[PDB]
C-alpha cells in the first residue's frame, strides 16, 4: 500500500529571453522537451494528490508546451534560489489543500530517465520512516581528498559515500520548517536533504537506479537518447 | 620542455573467447575500437619514449587490429590482477632500455577522450615533482556518509574531494617497488596512485577535463559518439 503523495518540480531560475543556449529543461529529448518527459515519471501514479512546477512568472519557453494548458499540472511562481522556489511550491500546495503531515517529492526538472521502480521503491521503504529520505547512488569512482598544497591526502573509503539523487521524500510540515528556517539562518541549502540535515534530522537513504541521470551539459542528452520509450 | 616519458596501457583481464558482450576496450568508437583511439593519444607525441601495452596472451581481439602489426606499440604479458599486468609492463619498459629515473604514464584502455591539451599540462606540472601526480577532476555531485543504519550522517565538504582519472604519472624505480611491495602486502590496489599513497608519497593532483570518462557500460559510449574527430 503506497502511500500518497504531493509532488514539487523546482524548474525557475530560467530568464524572461529565449536563447540559443537553451535552458537544459527545455532541451529535447526525442521529440519531448526534459522537463515533459520529467512529468511524465509523476503524472500517471494513481498515489499522487496533484504536482506543482515552479516556474519564473516570464519563462518564455512553458506557454509552449501542452502540460502548461493540463489540469494534472500547477504552477508556483518561483523565487531567487532554488530553495525559496521549493518553498513556494510548499505554499502553493496549501493552497490545493496540503496538510503538514503529507508526502512531498522534490524532484530535478533536468531528470527525465526516473523509472517507476525507483519512485514505489522510495515510496514504499520511506513511508513508515519518521523523516524521509531520498534516492542515492553508490559512489564508484575513486574518490581523493586534497591537503591545502594540492597533493593527495587520504583515499576515500567510498564504501560508505553515497552520491544524492532525486525524487527526496519528507513530510511538508518539516520541510516547510527546515527551509525556511536554514533560509533565515543563511545556510548555504543544496538540497532538501540539506536543509533536513542542518535541522538535525538524519534522512534515510534508498538505493536508485545509477542511469537517473541529471542532465547538466547538452552532451548528457547523449546518453538519455536511447532510454526513450 | 616536456619531460620525456614511457606508457602503460594495462588492457589485461579480456577472456579467450570472443562474446557477444565484447569487452569494452574493443568496442566500436565512430568506425574505430576504443583501444586503438586511447593509443592514438600517446602514439603521436613527441616525447614518447615507447608504450606497451598489457594483454593476455590469448586474447582474440587483439591481432585483428592494425595496432598488433605496429613497431610503435610493445606488448606484455598480463597478470592475474590490473596492479600485476602493469607490474609486467614495468618489466617489459626495462627491457626496451628504460631506466629506474623514468617517467611512467598509466592510463586506462577504455578512457580514449584524453586530449593533447590534458596530456602536456600533467606533463609540465609533474616534471619536477619529486613522486609525480595523476589528472583529477572536481566532484561536482553532492556527498553524503552512511551511518550503519543506512541513513545519512554527514554531507561530505566536496570542495576537497577529487574523482580520480588517468594518466597517471610516476617514476618508474619507485612505482616498481610500490607495486609490487603492496602486492606482497595484501593491499587492495586500485590504481597506481593508491599504491603511491599506501608507500607513503602523497601523489599531486593535476586538474583535467571532466569528458575523460572511461567507457564502464556501452550507454557510455552514446557520450562519446560525437567527440571524433
Ligand atoms: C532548479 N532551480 C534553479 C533556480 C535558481 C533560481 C531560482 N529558482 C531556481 C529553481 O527552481
Ligand atoms: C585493465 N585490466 C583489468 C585486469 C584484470 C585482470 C588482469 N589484468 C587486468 C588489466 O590489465
Amino acid at each position: 500500500d503506497l502511500p500518497a503523495f504531493w509532488t514539487v518540480i523546482p524548474a525557475a531560475g530560467v530568464g524572461s529571453r529565449m536563447r540559443a543556449d537553451r535552458p537544459k529543461q527545455y532541451l529535447d529529448l526525442a521529440g519531448r522537451t526534459v522537463i515533459e518527459r520529467t512529468l511524465d515519471c509523476f503524472l500517471e501514479h494513481p498515489m499522487l494528490r496533484g504536482l506543482v512546477v515552479c516556474l519564473a512568472e516570464d519563462d518564455p519557453y512553458w506557454p509552449g508546451l501542452d502540460c502548461a494548458a493540463s489540469r494534472h499540472v500547477q504552477r508556483a511562481a518561483g523565487g531567487a534560489e532554488r530553495a525559496g522556489s521549493v518553498l513556494n511550491g510548499l505554499l502553493r500546495l496549501l493552497e490545493l489543500g496540503a496538510q503538514a503531515d503529507d508526502w512531498v517529492l522534490v524532484h530535478d526538472a533536468a531528470r527525465p530517465n526516473l523509472t517507476r521502480g525507483d519512485l514505489d521503491r522510495l515510496l514504499e521503504e520511506l513511508a513508515e520512516d519518521p523523516v524521509g529520505g531520498l534516492l542515492a547512488v553508490p559512489a564508484r569512482d575513486t574518490l581523493k581528498r586534497s591537503d591545502r598544497d594540492g597533493r593527495v591526502s587520504e583515499t576515500i573509503d567510498r564504501s560508505v559515500v553515497w552520491l544524492a539523487y532525486t525524487p527526496q521524500m519528507f513530510r511538508l510540515g518539516a520541510l516547510h520548517r527546515a527551509l525556511a528556517d536554514a533560509l533565515v539562518a543563511g545556510v548555504a541549502i543544496t538540497d532538501e536533504a540539506s536543509a533536513m540535515e542542518w535541522a538535525g534530522y538524519a534522512p534515510k537513504l534508498v538505493e536508485g537506479r545509477a542511469d537517473n541521470l541529471k542532465i547538466t551539459t547538452p552532451e548528457d542528452l547523449l546518453r538519455l537518447q536511447r532510454s526513450f520509450p
